[PDB]
């Protein structure tokens, strides 16, 4: 009802598991709450300049605004936070991008971000983290981090299965656990909240399959399965076991020395990709202490959330970290920072995150020249120290730029 | 049967929730697997020199070796990894210390560390993290970190309640969840492992009560409740709500501005202690980016594991991080690093962790002068750059010391 389909423009289709992208594709975008009003226009302008320059006017995106969050309640009414129409429109047009979203508190509504991921079965949360020269960073050697996180995006405790302390449902679950399952390790069964952590073999193998195919297609050096399997043996530990099994079953993984690491030969470059694993708390230490030993990471949902955020902080990229939520049919690229309502509408926010998520979107569309121009633009603008306040306030000798002006600096550096 | 109770020596008793420590207390110690054979003798020698110097021969610990891990199977037989006797001996003597422990794989045995915590109801895992001048660190300003982690140690997914994919028990639980509880969010119910995450009100309030009493007794500035409550509303979110409730109910917490932070007046110094909260993935960023804003941390079991490890890595203290597991009746202090079997028996390992855990033990015993001498000794030895290989290999101008020699350097610096 309130979305306007572009007059000129054509739908991306999926044929034989490969995207068929017209020269004039219609792309849905969600503005986002808070600073989405600042960073989305800068992203639209930057992507259009990269597309214009790369293909000399032969290609152009027909942007189509669709709605989720606050703007959805203002477009569609009172408690329309995620209209059914928005899910149908991402499904129909296949590839979409969104600014930051916040979920309201007090109404029993679960994460709108997670609802989009789960309902569109976007089981890969893909977070590439590398350092942009010139970025103010808290660590001494941020340039040693160049990692790509494949975070499982459909299962784990992150899935929202739980019951409130003292509710009839939590008491019913606890009674089943103690009485029927013989659980003796709930320390205090009264006034006790209960959450369920699921992790399946199929969910594990499609995420690790995507991570190993990515290490092959991009000639990366290794895939590290990060898990807390010494405590959670049957969810985290099983993720790790199924990840190694998949590498053996489908990628001809061979044992290195006495194990447990495997080597997978890259079919195209002959490089031996190491498949290894690290327990998650030690891994949060290793990304700081030995960052150059890690590359592609495959992990479960909650650990992926933590790892991506800790890595983005260490390279100074908390406001420029790109992300994608990819499934087999659909894909939703996203700004990964918060809504920052304190500066919203002030044209101050860093648009770097949603712009690099748009670079990821263009590369997913096969438009790699336009994607390469955005990386080049971000490269040059940050290296030039012509940056937004969140960077400039941590450094000396930078030229402070508004959000819109930094979008211009990126175009200038293409 | 194979423990020898010291001839001279007396048992610590607990009277009116306060420890009554003799001048000649018997303290149980577990050597630990791997490098425990290196770091425990250095710790025994360092603690005895601090006790000798502080009290001029008037006090002395009667150390009594008790058994867990490999050495237990060598003392007591084949699959005696944690003899009942060891739990009775920690209960009887109240205060004990242990080197690193590893749990065997392949026999269905759950974490020996967690079994000690849970069976002795040591619901506080206390991890103080601060920077020792001279320590090689990956971050630019490690001296800004001075935090004290109160990690809930008896509940959460960390408690070991789970069933293996395709077992009759996991199928029975999944059938109950889908059929009786109406769960629709298990993406793939077949070949699916299941874990249970409990968090009670009583478990939450005794951990946050201990954290706020600690901020009072030590005149700390704030207590931050770290949680992932926007996704796990009824375990992590409820931990946060119960922590704020406790601060209001028992410590006269008053609202700061429009909330949610509270201020608790320190009864003894009049300082207004801020009670605040941060979502856990953002917190892993904040400890790097704004470390000086945090002080006492109260969090659940798994997040506490992650936070303590990430903080220890950032200050260069991965091998010198102290820890205690404290309950209302008993207390077990511990080396917090691994068993490092690659260098075990080589007198190479850093004894700093178990020595600082012994400083925590002496301070818990009311022997604060001897505890202060160990901190002073660690201070001076690390500042002097007379350190073990794990420090020296990351720096220039250090004098390399064996494990035993660094124990001597600490005594020399008292
Ligand atoms: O709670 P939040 O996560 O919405 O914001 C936390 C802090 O980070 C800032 N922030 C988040 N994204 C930003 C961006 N992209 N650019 C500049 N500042 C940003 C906010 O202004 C705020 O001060
Ligand atoms: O698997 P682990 O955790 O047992 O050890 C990992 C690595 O850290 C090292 N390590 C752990 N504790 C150490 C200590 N206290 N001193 C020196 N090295 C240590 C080990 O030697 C190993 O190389």
């Amino acid at each position: 009802s309130k979305v306007v389909v572009p007059a000129q423009g054509k739908k991306i289709t999926l044929q034989n598991g490969k995207l068929n992208v017209p020269e004039n594709p219609i792309i849905p975008y969600i503005e986002g709450d808070g600073i989405g009003v600042d960073v989305t226009p800068a992203m639209l302008k930057v992507v259009d300049a990269a597309v214009e320059k790369a293909y000399k006017g032969e290609r152009k995106i027909s942007w189509m605004e669709i709605y989720t969050g606050e703007k959805s309640t203002q477009v569609y009414g009172q408690d329309v936070w995620l209209p059914a129409e928005t899910l149908d429109l991402i499904r129909e047009y296949r590839v979409a991008i969104k600014g930051p979203l916040t979920t309201p508190v007090g109404g029993g509504i679960r994460s709108l971000n997670v609802a989009l991921r789960q309902e569109l079965d976007l089981y890969i949360c893909l977070r590439p983290v590398r350092y942009y020269q010139g970025t103010p960073s808290p660590v001494k050697h941020p340039e040693l981090t160049d990692m790509v996180i494949f975070r499982e995006n459909s299962e784990d405790i992150y899935a929202g299965i739980e019951w409130k302390a003292d509710s009839a449902d939590a008491e019913k679950v606890i009674k089943f656990l103690r009485e029927e399952m013989g659980v003796k390790k709930i320390r205090f069964p009264e006034h006790c909240g209960i959450g369920i952590k699921p992790m399946s073999e199929e969910g594990t193998k499609r995420l690790v399959r995507a991570a190993i195919e990515y290490a092959i297609a991009n000639d990366r050096d290794s895939v590290t399965l990060v898990h807390k399997g010494n405590i959670m043996k049957f969810t985290e530990g099983a993720f790790k076991d199924w990840g190694y099994q998949l590498a053996r079953e489908e990628f001809g993984g061979e044992l290195i020395d006495g194990g447990p690491w495997l080597k997978v030969k890259n079919p195209n470059t002959g490089k031996e990709i190491v498949i290894k694993d690290v327990i998650a708390d030690a891994f949060l230490q290793q990304i700081l202490l030995r960052p150059a030993e890690y590359d592609v990471i495959a992990c479960m949902n909650l650990n992926g959330d933590y790892i991506s955020d800790a890595l983005a902080a260490q390279v100074g990229g908390i406001g420029i970290a790109p992300g994608a939520n990819i499934g087999d049919e659909y894909a939703l690229f996203e700004a990964t920072h918060g809504t920052a309502p304190d500066i919203a509408g002030q044209d101050k926010a860093n648009p770097g995150s949603i712009i690099l998520s748009a670079e990821m979107m263009l590369r997913h569309m096969g438009w790699t020249e336009a994607a390469d121009l955005i990386v080049k633009g971000m490269e040059g603008a940050i290296n030039a120290k012509t940056v937004t306040k969140d960077f400039e306030s941590l450094m000396d000798g930078a030229k402070l730029l508004k959000c819109s002006e930094f979008g211009d600096a990126i175009i200038e550096n293409m």
